[PDB]
């Protein structure tokens, strides 16, 4: 009646001793949490970093939010963390006329699934999302001001998130690409009912997120299995949100009950997520949620050797959807191929299995252009291009590998995929332009086997 709540979300509590290595714990969890989309995860006690900050000289400008179930948003004035946090106490005091640490949180979701499908309830709330700057940074420990013993203590620890990306069992690190939206953490301030509508990660990379202080956050999650149920779900009932997109600063997302994917078979569970508590999305896991009051949140993607097939996979189906790449994900594998003697051993006997992947797929494409009419070459550098010089005229695809060009279209290049879409001149006036031969690339993987030997 009215809302029945998902299931709950695994939660763990590991020991000091799992919670040593962030990277061997997730890959534990993995068979459990992945069937689940989400998970939550308790620190052991004494893991407490310390939260400090003047809430007069952090400033931050604000974003606006009606809501509204299967309203499209987008994906990405001024107040100091003070005002907006007497803005956000004020509005859920008055909402509920109640202090607002006596509203229950039951109360609150039930409420917040009432008010967006009410037709006649206009409410509107603001909230804060932002990589971390000079103005508004890190609610963790980095270096720079003289620092206490204890914030010290945390400057190198694996669930700092400013360190997860750039450790070594993760997979973006030796990329330099600077790939900036996914190796730097996003800052989020909350207020009750601003909500995150429903997602996956760029790339279908993990996400992990700690909530600093504050009122608790609620989550809806599906598993990664789901992921095309679900969006079939939501073609159904806003196909609106299915137009293709012009950039990748287009991307439409929405509010939706989770009752009524759980009514068309799809799983949903929840969780709330308290003060001093992560959640983490594994690849391809649907997720969305909504605040229960004024606090303060810190995220990060991130990607482990679990996910490099997934990542393969994820690119094939961009190409599909003629949807934009935030990173040429072949540049990656390359460009650790080429560090491979630094390389963890595990890391690098990974890369091998996909590079021999990548490789073979080259082959069978060069071959097919080759039966085409496409004759004449050369090698060319294709990480020196800015990335919108280098998008695949038809389904928009970062080439790094190899494309095609021609001197009639000066600058327009296709993928291997779309020879037939770049102009009307007959293939002999085309060029295949090349990153590797086969015979660099051959030694490049057999440095990788050597290294995990
Ligand atoms: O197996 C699950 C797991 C979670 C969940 O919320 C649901 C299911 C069935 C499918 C939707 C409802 C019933
Ligand atoms: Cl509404
Ligand atoms: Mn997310
Ligand atoms: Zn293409
Ligand atoms: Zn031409």
């Amino acid at each position: 009646s009215m809302f029945l709540p998902p299931p709950e979300c695994p939660v763990f509590e590991p020991s000091w001793e799992e919670f040593a290595d962030p990277f061997a714990f997730i890959h534990k969890i993995r068979p459990i949490a992945e069937q689940t989309g989400i998970c939550k995860v308790r620190p052991p006690p004494d893991w407490q970093p310390p939260f400090a900050c003047d809430v007069d000289k952090l400033h931050f400008t604000p974003r606006i939010q009606r809501l509204n179930e299967l309203e499209a948003q987008t994906r990405v004035r001024d107040y100091t963390l003070r005002t907006f946090g007497e803005m956000a106490d004020a509005f859920k005091s008055d909402y509920f006329n109640m202090p607002v640490h006596m509203v229950p949180t039951e109360l609150v979701e039930k409420e917040f699934w009432r008010l967006v499908s009410t037709i006649e309830e206009d409410v509107t709330v603001e909230y804060g999302a932002d990589i971390a700057s000079k103005e508004f940074g890190s609610g963790f420990p980095v270096r720079d001001i003289k620092l206490s013993p204890e914030e010290e203590e945390y400057l190198d620890s694996g669930w700092n998130l400013n360190n997860m990306p750039v450790m070594e069992q993760s997979v973006l690190a030796h990329i330099t690409a600077d790939i900036c939206g996914m190796k730097l953490p996003w800052l989020y301030v909350g207020m009750c009912f601003s909500s995150f509508c429903w997602h996956i990660e760029d790339h279908w990379s993990y996400s992990i997120n700690y909530l600093h202080w504050g009122e608790p956050k609620t989550w809806y999650g599906v598993p990664g299995y789901a992921a095309e149920q679900l969006e079939n779900v939501m073609k159904k009932l806003a196909p609106e949100l299915f137009v293709s997109q012009p950039d990748l600063l287009h991307q439409l997302v929405t509010i939706m009950n989770p009752n009524t994917l759980m009514t068309h078979e799809v799983p949903v569970y929840r969780t709330n997520q308290c003060a001093g508590e992560f959640v983490i999305t594994f690849p391809r896991a649907y997720h969305s949620g909504f605040n229960q009051g004024f606090n303060f949140a810190e995220a990060v993607n991130f990607c482990t050797v679990d996910w490099l097939p997934l990542g393969r996979q994820c690119v094939e189906h961009y190409r599909l959807l003629h949807r934009y790449c935030v990173f040429s994900h072949d540049e990656m594998i390359c460009k650790m191929a080429s560090k491979a003697d630094v390389l963890d051993v595990v890391v690098a006997s990974t890369v091998q299995k996909d590079m021999a992947i990548m490789i073979e797929d080259e082959k069978a494409l060069r071959e097919t252009v080759r039966k085409l009419g496409v004759i004449d070459s050369e090698r060319m550098d294709f990480e020196l291009l800015p990335d919108d010089e280098r998008q695949c005229v038809k389904c928009k695809t970062t080439c790094f590998m190899s494309a095609i060009s021609c001197s009639c279209k000066p600058g327009l290049l296709v993928c291997l995929h779309h020879v037939k879409e770049l102009c009307s001149c007959p293939p002999y006036k085309y060029k295949l332009r090349y990153r590797y031969t086969l015979d660099d690339l051959y030694p490049m993987m057999n440095a990788l086997k050597l290294r995990a030997e």
